[PDB]
């Protein structure tokens, strides 16, 4: 009966952030061909109807007149199930430019994604005016929300890059109680802050007022997003001391390194040289530091060969903080250098942030950052 | 869980042909590295051992020596289930060439797949020594089989190349008895024979004593396999009337048009003009079936976008049949010039011959074949 389940699409905040994963994801980033500010509020309008019926579900629209394209793709069949479905709206620093008047509102820390050191950015799948972050228990779902929201759009918006991704369902099912395994067989975002925590997210992932950020920003979230390769073939050909010594973690239990426990914190103060957890480890290279957190919501995925002739796999890596700048730029800036860099290559991706929720169905998507 | 339903790996014929769809697959082809014909039958007996493994299921290989690379990737976690997969082999034209001196033993109608006139073959994904069809409920177990085998064929397989489909939940769950939907939003496979019927399959799909064959295909199967990409924002923006006049069926229920249920037949005498089921609509042009008749278990994909900046997604299409002649070749043929063409993009894929079932534990892959 997961296909009954119904995330709530209107709030404070958008959903698809605190929300637990769910099995399936897509990233889809697109160009918008608006010509200007009203074009736009158009768009944002348009959007907010279309998530508001995708996410809540229901019978699918029906095609009277067969002279017309058919209201509904037919994917699903006659019911357009809810499904879990959650669509996360984010907007990139080049939505700020000169064609809307926005540039006086652009977020403080918002800025177009430039290389770290072992990047491999390709151009086709970088940035972009519009993020969705669409999300459910089914691939048929993600699919059906994307052309449902491309029939509606073809004025608007155009297709920019797109990547679909998962997590196990055992993970999944268990809604944020067990760990999702990335593809190099180690155990995904277990150092998580707490989701359901209340007061932390306030503090981590939500923006509040006493940032220093336009006022439209309040409850939306900055939003990192790196489209990451990982040598997989390479990988399963090293041994595993090495590969736990890479992350700094034992691969079976995902507790650190001389400890017993999944969510055990190390010490680092007891090991100075690093004999125990190396210095160049995932783990203790991303924390010597008390206001750098974020909330990790990542997915594998799996498409086809490279060019050179490898799998193509890795990570979609998603995450969100209350600040672009002291979260991932911070997190990333002392992770450069990692043992782990060796196998994984960042090629897309970029930063966007994540509007505020649509407070009820008299709101609109960014009708606050549109109006002042 | 539905992880712990098994399908079984020994038979008279091999698993994944009859076998009723499983929600996820994959699809991928191999160049051979063996020297000689030594080297083969050594690959051929190591898929054997590994298939019987993966496909029974049970717990992950372990790694006492944490010097020596994990014996198993880790990303399915402790416990291998069984997850219903299946494991197809497959071998190509090109593997009776001079390598292994298996020439005069090449299937009667084995060829190297040639373009037909709506086709844009790209030469990276056609063709290969083997061909895997991969199949379970999940994408994880399929992707930890794939890494398995490539773990333990370094010296003997190079990857081609990939690509993952799948069905939906809602037909996956029917075991055959619910028509899958297809990313055009048609039921797909309608008009398939009964695989439950053993008569009319061996009449139908497998190679049986009475062909001039060489002995060693019967129990086999012809397979062709065609990657499909569909141009799926045109046809969303394409009425219903015409997209109906396509495929010359009900989009809704899949019965012909003028008829009353999905697996009615029509009387194509009563409208030599086609008035109601066009001349050049999918199901008419395919069926004037016969001896053309095959066994289509096909899935759908969804990639990225295209170098056009179209989305990419399509049908990874598959079909098994006695005769690659009499029925893949003979239907394409009828197919030339369909108003389908319009809207799909044939790119890849490729002919294959399905080898016979591996009987039992003492038994292996074209042992049959590998003697003279």
């Amino acid at each position: 009966d997961a296909r009954n389940e119904k995330q709530p699409f209107y709030g404070e905040h958008q959903a698809g952030i605190l929300t637990p994963q769910q099995a399936a994801m897509m990233l889809v980033a697109f160009d918008v061909l608006a010509s200007d500010k009203a074009d736009l509020e158009r768009l944002f309008r348009l959007l907010t109807q279309r998530f508001a019926f995708l996410t809540q579900g229901g019978a699918a629209p029906e095609t009277p007149n067969p002279r017309l394209p058919p209201l509904d793709s037919g994917i699903l069949g006659g019911y357009i199930a809810p499904d879990n479905l959650t669509i996360t709206l984010s907007v990139g620093h080049s939505l700020f430019d000169e064609r809307f008047g926005l540039a006086p509102q652009m977020p403080k820390k918002l800025q177009k994604m430039t290389r770290f050191p072992n990047d491999s950015l390709d151009a086709a799948l970088c940035h972009g005016d519009v993020l969705l972050q669409i999300c459910a228990n089914t691939q048929d779902t993600v699919i059906h929300a994307l052309r449902d929201i491309i029939k509606h759009t073809p004025d608007l918006l155009s297709v920019r890059w797109k990547r679909e991704g998962f997590i196990s369902d055992h993970a999944a099912r268990s809604k944020g109680k067990e760990t999702p395994i990335n593809l190099l067989g180690f155990k995904d975002g277990t150092a998580n802050p707490d989701s359901q925590n209340d007061k932390l997210m306030q503090k981590v992932v939500w923006v509040t007022a006493d940032q220093q950020e336009p006022a439209w920003t309040i409850g939306g979230s900055y939003q990192a997003v790196r489209l990451i390769q990982f040598r997989v073939e390479f990988w399963d050909r090293t041994p595993l001391k090495e590969q736990q010594t890479i992350f700094g973690r034992d691969k079976q239990t995902g507790a650190p390194l001389g400890m017993q426990h999944e969510h055990d914190v190390p010490d680092y103060a007891s090991d100075p040289e690093g004999k125990v957890i190396a210095l160049d480890s995932h783990i203790r290279l991303a924390n010597p530091s008390e206001s750098s957190l974020m909330l990790r919501r990542g997915y594998s995925y799996s498409l086809g060969v490279t060019n050179s002739g490898q799998l193509d796999m890795g990570l979609l890596f998603v995450c969100y903080q209350h600040d672009l700048e002291k979260g991932f730029l911070t997190v990333q800036k002392r992770l450069n250098g990692e043992a782990l860099e060796e196998y994984v290559k960042p090629i897309g991706g970029g930063y966007f942030f994540a509007l505020p929720g649509v407070k009820d169905a008299n709101d609109y998507f960014g009708s606050a950052l549109l109006r002042v």
